[PDB]
């Protein structure tokens, strides 16, 4: 470690990594600190779930995901537990247990809000799904341009795709994610029109899938080194970032503090340039620890003089997710060109198609799986193939059903995952509302509490808004169970629900993006730089400023390689 | 990878590593395979437990355990789920779904068989419980002399501690550790002994314990290197052992079969030496796969020729598990040297005590803490300081309580993790039965069904023995509630239960250890050869054909040193 | 009808099913292996506690009830009475 | 007659019940008949159902009228966790 490089970043997932790839690869001394440590095997920072084992195994993968996933604020515990033996010591009052804020309303929290620390942050276990917001959820990069800033945005999409190596073709020969593609566009025609989730994935072999993660983006190996010989990055794992340290004007950064969890040791670490990609709520934390913004409870007789939007209008989304178990009318429809003759296991039991028969409501690719599954599988009574690919299957946001969508198999299952009901039967229904940013809806830090790191407890004050954003978080719930029934009835265990807010784990609006601060209500301009700030960047969700449903990491990602071009325009690296 | 080596390993547990460290050290050119992933960080193989976050944060490491635990034998479910929509497709029968396994009798099962497939094995993971077995638990290794064997052992497992770093020291200064040992010391005293759980770790700092691993055995790093210019070692992930060939005479192993899971190829590989270190379930698999014992359900009409005891006799120890909440008079114990005048948060409250007082239970240290925490953390109710360390106690199996016990906390929780009970209150019981060996029990691989590895299905028939073991696994759940009382009261959702066969994983015996193959009942004499071979070795808790209470990782150790030895007795490593 | 029961309406449920005896009780296949070994059990899913060996468990209407007391299920029922229209009616 | 267990977090002045029953075309195959072998507890010849809901108008209507019922229950509130939309044992 030095104590002066060209740039340093504050993070490694993926929207640290984009300022990594970026800035790396146009010759800038980097180093990036991590809280976190390596924990993903030898490729750095890459995705848990691509192990032969795990992709064997999918439905041990839960265990992965909620091993690292750290809540945010928990509320003083109030359950009464009055079946202890009398001898047991009892407190006479809930008092303030078990890492417990006692500054969180438990009524007014995202009580599943948690956080990743780890390298590669949330990106070693997400779900990979990256769709791009349409205008209505979308922040303005060009005001007064319609056709300019939907240009602007195409190019960044595009570039960060190409990063995360998103696709739309990797469950392409599904017969599970055919059925249900195939019904709902069938039934909503085409009033919605339905594709597979755009995945950040490729695809190894037909059971084998190569998830993107902030790895992908970079590869977090120190540089110099064989492969790029010229550039220059360090990753500083296990390394606390504490503050950024102002001048007197609020103009520059002048230095980041850092503690190494390991040694204990302290220091100040000197940069033209600070990225701050911590996540939406440690980015927040970050500030409001280095004086910008308020620390403690929000007081509106002593508003803040420094980003007094920071920690307000934060949005996340509301989540409503079921279950599903197929319809016999799609289950007999996988097998509908079959002529079955006799009974299962018996001499003169047969499966024939033709293949090209024009009456054919499959191909023959369909037709020859279906048959070779049912003839040498005859104690089996379903006609999917064991190994058939799980749907991926999405409507996108529109103005008339404002909600994402994803449909199909999720890793991070929510609950416990019974196993009387064949998986191959099996669809999840998840639906993403937007919620409108507004002032009230808050996330703050403790003046008093402290979280585990010793920097200042984040506290939530946060209610979905009462009009636009409830009203339609029924109406998407309605609409889920609508479209499901489609598909199948609901399974028992998994009914439709509201989930616990925050689980989404889409948290947005915390350092807002805009193109004034006052009049926008923000704390970064369009090149993500902190108003005032000649060298401090934010990136993350944190930027977005929308009412949005749709998944934010690609819509963050783009943000960042446009901040990421702003640098690229006003900083010169220095020499190798 | 080249298609001769010196010796070849397939696992990379601890017990592999046991026999890497050895030989790779005496200069032997070592391949070692696995058939899981590199995903602990760059410490190749080291325990997941050892990072910032996860010592911050132990209550998630459960989920850690969890995500690689995957189940060896699960029945077909019959599960009646009659509460679907109507539309929803469901089958006429309980038919094999979901990977389970339809040979497996449900209720001749061990439910809670589980195996880890990932670089380092289940040392990934580990309590690192490290106890000796005493000499009602322990197979003999010289017969005849009881003094010599005595000796031998005891050789053996110091060395077996030193490469663990196996201590009894690093919990001294914890107040509920001391709380717990004292009490239960006073309680029995001294018709039975306590002190605290030998564990393979050490402590770093007051809140950092570097927990023990296959990493602390050998360090699994490729050689030649800087560190170790002159030896000779190359681990290969995520490569499936398939078979080893025998010759005709069944005399020497001529080469082992293995499978490249990311390339798909197959490649034959030649040693002067062999040594399975796979597991119990998976060493007994490869061994069925290449030939020895017999494939399919048992068939008494058709004795096996081949190492016939392979399989049978197969041992897993009884568990009883529950946790209590501290009683009054033990908290009101902790704070007995002060005098404490007024009431908590009051002007006039405080707590002093008198150093050196000869009427004082507690020495300074202790009360020091204790004053300063109920002085500065009024709030608080307990005068348990917050970071104080978990208990870690035990008393060792003995002929009047032969169970092996564990008092404290422990990171596999079972079941969901109450907060509403401070967790400076909580203590865990866990006490571990031996299991009589009897020919009955047997583990068997199927001759239809595989596994997601394409090797013959594991099917468990086994039975606690009805006598003996039944007798003694219901007198130690006793046991656990007269000695868990003097505690304090069991906590609700944590009450004195037995956990699911084999969730202990402790299975032993599959391959078991004797002087003479028929007249033991064995397959590996005490160099851990195999009968009748001269190049063939078995390390693991597979080769223990005892009844035993504690944990056996250490025993298997011992036992993998020792045939270490013989191999460098007997085969000389190629030139450099 | 009692003042009790409506001062007090949310323990009317218990009265219900303290008398809705169930009409077919499949055999029980559920798997509790988590009993000290010492404890007795059999080696097959048996006629057990009522069961009806002739019920195919996945054709029946595990639901169904009756009641056996002066007035039958009037008793404790709803007392919803709804005529049918044309279309449910003989 | 409150299925499952009856919360008490939540002011019962909010909590609304819904119930919707649909109707099941009469089939040969859907039985009731008794066993000749097996006695219930009053030594008469035990019921055995042999039912299942129809496969075509009255499985369509059925998941028809669960979507009315969430359509419907949306316009009042939203669901109570612990009662979500489930059909009953049959
Ligand atoms: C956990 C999760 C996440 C997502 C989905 C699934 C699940 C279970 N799936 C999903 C997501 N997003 C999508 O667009 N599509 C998907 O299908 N998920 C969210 C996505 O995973 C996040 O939006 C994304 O990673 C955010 O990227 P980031 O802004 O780079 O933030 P991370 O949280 O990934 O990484 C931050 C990082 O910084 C560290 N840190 C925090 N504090 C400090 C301090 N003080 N000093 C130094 N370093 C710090 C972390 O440890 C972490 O690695
Ligand atoms: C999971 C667990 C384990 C133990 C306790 C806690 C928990 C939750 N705590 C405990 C244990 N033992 C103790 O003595 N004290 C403690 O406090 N646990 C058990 C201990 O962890 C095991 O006894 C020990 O690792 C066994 O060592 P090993 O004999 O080296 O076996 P492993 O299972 O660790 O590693 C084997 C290894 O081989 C691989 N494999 C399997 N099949 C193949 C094939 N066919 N080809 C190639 N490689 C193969 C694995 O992937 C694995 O890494
Ligand atoms: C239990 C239940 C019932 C109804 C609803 C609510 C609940 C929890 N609510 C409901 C009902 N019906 C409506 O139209 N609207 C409502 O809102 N329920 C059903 C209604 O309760 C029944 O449809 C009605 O009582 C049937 O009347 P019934 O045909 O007279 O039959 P019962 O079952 O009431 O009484 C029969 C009776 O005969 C006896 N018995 C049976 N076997 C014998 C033999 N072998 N020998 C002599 N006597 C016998 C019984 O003991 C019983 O009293
Ligand atoms: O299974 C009931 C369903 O059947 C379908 O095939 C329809 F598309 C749905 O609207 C719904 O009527
Ligand atoms: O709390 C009840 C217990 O109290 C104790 O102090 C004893 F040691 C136990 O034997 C039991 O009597
Ligand atoms: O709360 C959401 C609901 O609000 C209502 O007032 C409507 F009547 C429903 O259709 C639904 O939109
Ligand atoms: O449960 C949370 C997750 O659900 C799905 O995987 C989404 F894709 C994620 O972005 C995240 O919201
Ligand atoms: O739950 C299983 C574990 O319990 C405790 O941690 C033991 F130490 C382990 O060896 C293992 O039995």
């Amino acid at each position: 470690m030095d104590i002066k490089y060209d740039v340093v970043i504050v993070g490694s997932g993926p929207i640290g990594c984009t300022y990594a790839r970026e800035l790396v690869g146009a010759g800038y001394k980097v180093a990036m600190f991590d809280i976190g440590e390596i924990d993903s095997g030898l490729k750095i920072g890459a995705h848990k779930k691509n192990t032969v084992e795990y992709q064997k195994n999918i439905d041990k993968f839960v265990n992965v995901i909620q091993g690292q996933l750290m809540s945010v604020s928990v509320p003083v515990n109030t359950l009464v537990v009055d079946t202890l033996s009398p001898t047991s010591w009892q407190a006479s009052t809930f008092f303030v247990r078990n890492g417990s804020n006692p500054e969180q309303d438990p009524l007014r929290n995202l009580s599943g809000q948690a956080v990743t620390r780890v390298v590669g942050g949330m990106s070693t276990h997400w779900t990979c799904a990256t769709p791009r917001f349409d205008r209505e959820q979308r922040p303005l990069l060009v005001k007064d341009d319609a056709d300019a800033d939907d240009a602007e945005w195409d190019r960044l999409y595009t570039k960060a795709e190409s990063y995360f190596q998103t696709g739309t073709d990797q469950f392409k020969e599904s017969i599970r994610h055919n059925l249900v593609l195939n019904k709902l566009t069938e039934e909503y025609k085409g009033q919605r029109d339905f594709q597979q989730i755009p995945l950040a994935a490729t695809r190894r072999s037909p059971t084998f899938v190569e998830w993107s993660s902030a790895n992908t983006v970079f590869d977090l190996q120190n540089r110099p080194n064989t492969d790029a010989p010229e550039e220059r990055f360090n990753l500083f794992p296990a390394v606390a970032c504490e503050r950024v340290v102002r001048n007197a004007l609020n103009s520059e950064i002048e230095s980041l503090h850092i503690h190494d969890l390991i040694s204990g040791d302290r220091f100040e670490i000197k940069a033209d340039v600070y990225v701050l990609t911590a996540g939406a709520v440690h980015n927040t934390q970050l500030l409001v620890n280095s004086g910008f913004g308020q620390l403690g409870r929000p007081n509106p007789a002593n508003p803040p003089e420094l980003l007094p939007s920071l920690g307000s209008y934060i949005t996340e989304q509301s989540l409503v997710f079921c279950q599903t178990v197929m319809s016999t009318e799609l289950i007999d429809s996988v097998k509908s060109d079959m002529t079955i003759r006799g009974t299962p296991g018996e001499l003169t039991y047969s499966v024939t198609y033709t293949p090209g028969a024009s009456t054919n409501k499959h191909p023959d690719w369909w037709n020859e799986k279906v048959k070779n599954h049912m003839m040498q599988h005859q104690e089996d009574p379903l006609p999917i193939p064991f190994e058939d690919p799980e749907p991926q299957v999405t409507t996108l946001f529109q103005p008339s059903h404002p909600w994402h969508t994803q449909i199909g198999r999720d890793a991070f299952s929510y609950g416990a995952v019974q196993q009387s009901i064949d998986s191959r039967l099996i669809v999840d229904w998840r639906f993403f509302g937007r919620t409108e940013p507004k002032e009230e809806n808050k996330l703050w830090f403790s003046d008093k509490i402290t979280d585990a790191y010793n920097m200042p407890q984040p506290t939530f004050d946060f209610r979905f808004p009462a009009g636009r954003t409830s009203k339609e978080a029924e109406d998407m719930m309605t609409d889920m169970c609508v479209m499901s029934a489609k598909i199948g009835g609901f399974l028992p265990g998994s009914l439709p629900q509201f989930m616990e807010p925050g689980l989404c784990l889409h948290l947005g609006g915390t350092h807002r993006m805009g193109f004034d601060e006052k009049e926008d209500n923000c704390c970064v301009n369009t090149d993500s730089r902190v108003f005032g700030f000649k060298n401090l960047f934010l990136g993350g969700c944190g930027n977005i400023p929308t009412a949005y449903g749709a998944n934010p990491t690609l819509t963050a990602m783009s943000l960042a390689i446009k901040s990421c071009e702003y640098i690229k325009q006003n900083f010169t690296p220095s020499p190798f």
